[PDB]
């Protein structure tokens, strides 16, 4: 169990820590650190959800529904907390396309990979630091796609994160 704090994800925006700059995202308000589903999920319009029971209001797609962080292109920092650390096989990071559409359900068809970091099958700390690339072609309102794999599991924890990209 864990979520992406820095730059926030859409579920940690529900929540008391992340400053409930989301409203209405079900459970994501008390447990943005519970989206876990089979590795390899991705279907369309469930992504910020990962299809999991209890938190569909995250699935909602419009241009104006979420919180933006402010970023630039190149370098960003992501940083997780994790609430149980498990053993992880993977952390992967997709970004959406130039040209997407922001007033469609969320399709991994309409993201590019952008980073694969190996976990080696340890233990991570319960804060967790990594830089990711984000390619200059990406400006505006753009989603990532934080997915943690777990290495005892047949599971992964999801993340889509909504930037602002200036
Ligand atoms: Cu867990």
């Amino acid at each position: 169990h864990g979520y992406v704090a820095s730059p926030g994800s859409r579920a940690f925006f529900g929540s008391s820590a992340g400053g409930n700059l989301n409203t209405n995202v079900g459970r994501a308000q008390w447990e943005p650190q519970s989206i876990e589903a089979p590795k390899n999920t991705f279907i369309t319009g469930k992504l910020a959800s990962a299809g999991v029971s209890g938190f569909e209001p995250l699935d909602e797609q419009t241009a104006t529904r979420w919180h933006k962080t402010n970023i630039t292109t190149g370098p960003l920092d992501i940083t997780w907390n994790l609430t149980a650390q498990h053993r992880t096989a993977s952390w992967d990071y997709y970004i959406t396309k130039n040209g997407w559409n922001p007033n469609q359900p969320l399709d991994i068809k309409n993201f590019d990979k952008i980073a694969s970091i190996d976990g080696k099958q340890e233990v991570p700390n319960k804060v967790v630091k990594q830089t990711i690339n984000i390619p200059t072609d990406r400006k505006g309102y753009h989603v990532i796609y934080a997915v943690w794999g777990i290495g005892d599991t047949v599971n992964a924890f999801y993340q889509a994160i909504d930037v602002n990209i200036q």
